[PDB]
């Protein structure tokens, strides 16, 4: 898994990151959203099924939705209305698992990209 798009932005605006995988397999996994801000522990955002179903993290006001094109190999993470506190590493992750509250937690995912940085800053 190869997650991109990172990159320095101003609050208030909008950054979509893409990840995409390699090989044939990519429409028999869910794929989750995670973060690890400066000073936090990883936080999970958003995370879609392979029906394409989103699940939201339990606290996170709706500002990150995401979609899949599976033909592409890539699933994509919108975040709406950056705040600083979205400064961290995203990492996009995939699971055999259905659309549950499963999808929620990171033991549930099988494979893990590299990241890529965001930056929020005025």
């Amino acid at each position: 898994l190869v997650e991109s798009g990172g990159g320095l932005v101003q609050p208030g605006g909008s950054l979509r990151l893409s990840c995409a995988a390699s090989g044939r397999t990519f429409s028999s996994y869910s794929m989750g959203w995670f973060r690890q801000a400066p000073g936090k522990e990883r936080e999970f955002v958003v995370a879609i099924s392979k029906g394409g179903y989103k699940y939201d993290a339990v606290s996170l006001e709706g500002r990150f939705t995401i979609s899949r094109d599976n033909a592409k190999n890539t699933v994509y993470l919108q975040i709406n209305s950056l705040r600083p506190e979205d400064t961290a590493v995203y990492y996009c992750a995939s699971s055999r698992a259905y659309g549950s509250s499963r999808l929620r937690l990171a033991d549930t995912y099988e494979y893990w990209g590299q990241g890529t940085l965001v930056t929020v800053s005025s």
